[PDB]
């Protein structure tokens, strides 16, 4: 360890890793099953913008309901995974509310990016629907769906295994760019012990692509700013639709 050139993960950082990756596979649906399991989002759903949206890309109730009908568990699956993490935990509930607020939609995008399939070209919500494009775009999301599709595209080059997924989220997870925090030194250490422990790993598996790590890091900032401009796109739909068509935990992460 840290044996053939660059550090290997220390032993404090195996553990973390082991803890990490154990807590994403158990909240990651439809595990390493999901490309016989998914079904097609019906090609006529999709296709029909109507609803105006302060940027001129418009939205499709059906679609939006379609995606709408299955997100909570998808929230729901990653306040499991936060929860399975010890230095999440033990913050205070406060502190908990306000990072899951802060990551939900970038830990969704990465996990609908890592299962972009180049063949078909769709990204798979939840391991079960596969999606196009033009569907995702029209349901609510506009340029927010180029951009995951665009990281998830690039993505492949990458081949991240689970561990590197998991720790992905984690550093998501820890981040100290958001208001209100009562514990921000404790974040901030745990996102430090995250990202050298990530770093460590990547060490560990060898790609065969040059200057990997920073290369990864990029992806890192751009789910930031899909997050962004989804709690952007968000906002505005609040303001378009009626309460009525949006899960009350979907408002409560994103409003
Ligand atoms: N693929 C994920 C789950 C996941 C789910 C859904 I529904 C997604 O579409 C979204 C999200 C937000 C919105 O405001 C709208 I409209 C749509 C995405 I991107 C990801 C997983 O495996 O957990």
């Amino acid at each position: 360890r840290s044996l053939q050139q660059r550090p290997e993960p220390t032993p404090e950082e195996w553990d973390l890793i082991h803890i990490a990756t154990e807590a994403h596979r158990s909240t990651n649906a439809q595990g390493s099953h999901w490309k016989q399991r998914r079904k097609f989002l019906p090609d006529d759903i999709g296709q029909s913008p109507i609803v105006s949206m302060p940027d001129g890309d418009k939205v499709d109730l059906e679609a939006f309901s379609e995606f709408t009908k299955i997100i909570t568990p998808a929230i729901t699956r990653v306040v499991d995974f936060a929860k399975k993490l010890p230095m999440f935990s033990e913050l205070p509930c406060e502190d908990q509310i306000i990072l899951l607020k802060g990551c939900c939609m970038e830990i969704m995008s990465l996990r609908a990016a890592v299962r972009y399939d180049p063949e078909s070209d769709t990204l798979t919500l939840s391991g079960e629907m596969a999606v196009k494009r033009e569907q995702l775009k029209n349901g609510g999301l506009g340029v927010v769906s180029d951009a995951i599709f665009e990281l998830g595209k690039s993505l492949s080059a990458f081949n991240l295994d689970d561990t590197e997924v998991a720790l992905l989220q984690a550093v998501l997870l820890m981040s100290t760019d958001r208001s209100g925090l009562l514990c921000v030194d404790k974040i901030e250490k745990s996102q430090e012990a995250y990202l050298l422990a990530f770093e460590h790993y990547v060490n560990h598996r060898k790609h065969n692509i040059p200057h990997f790590w920073p290369k990864l890091l990029m992806k890192v900032t751009d789910l930031r700013m899909i997050g962004a401009c989804h709690a952007s796109r968000f906002l505005h739909c609040k303001v378009e639709c009626p309460t009525e068509l949006f899960p009350p935990l979907f408002l409560e992460v994103f409003e």
